[PDB]
């Protein structure tokens, strides 16, 4: 016969205190961007992309991250 | 025989106090986007983004995150 | 027979303490950006990306992480 | 004889841009006041003030002060 | 004989810009305030303020000001 | 004869710009006051002020001042 018991505990604090969070600048493309283009001959896909794309600015006034897994596998 | 107890107990806390979030500045762009083409070829798909395109301003006052995944398997 | 007790005790805690935090500034691709193409032949797929792409500023309060896993695989 | 010809020429500015203004706490008198008194005379005059007074958040988007003085005295 | 020409001129701007203003907390008083008294004698005016009081929170927009005075006095 | 002419010619600027403002804590008074007296004689005025008392949080986003005094005195 088999006995298996499976009681992890967690009793654990995943904690912050910030005073204050703030005056954050993020400029990104400032800059003139220039792009010229003769002649040129694509004979297969082309992705393009010009400019200011896909920047973040992230500011969580938390942003804290418990992350558990608990895996039992039994045969 | 077999017995299987899964009974994990999580008391566990995600916390955080902030005394104030603000003065946010995300300005993605500001400079001058110029694509000029000419006697251009294309045999297959194109994609294009011109611009300023998918920048994210993501500022919540919390954001704590608690993942957490059980599994039990048998056979 | 088997007996298999799994009991794990957690208490920790993960902490911490920021008087302030503040006055961040991300500036990327403030310089020209000049690209010219003149007779170029592509016989297979293009990515092209030109100007101030996928930049993060990032700024958790706390930001504080615990990652925890547990396996139990019996035969 | 007499001329007096008083012709002063402001054009002066006075100016101010700011691109945010905000996140302001004022928090005076959080601690507890205890003010106990026994068997006190006062032969005159009594002014007493106890607990959070005259406390004063003042927040002006601009706020900029032009003062400016004109006097011709004559005899 | 007696010539005054006081003729001043003024062509000046006092002026602001402000993106944004908000967020502003004012919390006075906030502690608990006890006053105890026993056998205490006056014999002359007495005032008495307690608890919370005048408090100010003041946020104009502008708040600019122009204070100009002219005075020309003659014997 | 006199000929006084008072003509001062003033194209002065007083500028500020600031990126962003904020975040700014005034806590005065967060410790506990306790005041006990016993058997006092005052014999001549009294003023007393017990707690937080006239704090001041003044934030202009300009706060830019130009003060002049234009005087012309004649006998």
């Amino acid at each position: 016969s088999v006995q298996i018991v499976y009681k992890p505990v967690d009793l654990s604090k995943v904690t912050s205190k910030c005073g204050s969070l703030g005056n954050i600048h993020h400029k990104p493309g400032g800059g003139q961007v220039e792009v010229k283009s003769e002649k040129l001959d694509f004979k297969d896909r082309v992705q393009s992309k010009i400019g200011s794309l896909d920047n973040i600015t992230h500011v969580p006034g938390g942003g804290n991250k418990k992350i558990e897994t608990h895996k039992l596998t039994f045969r």
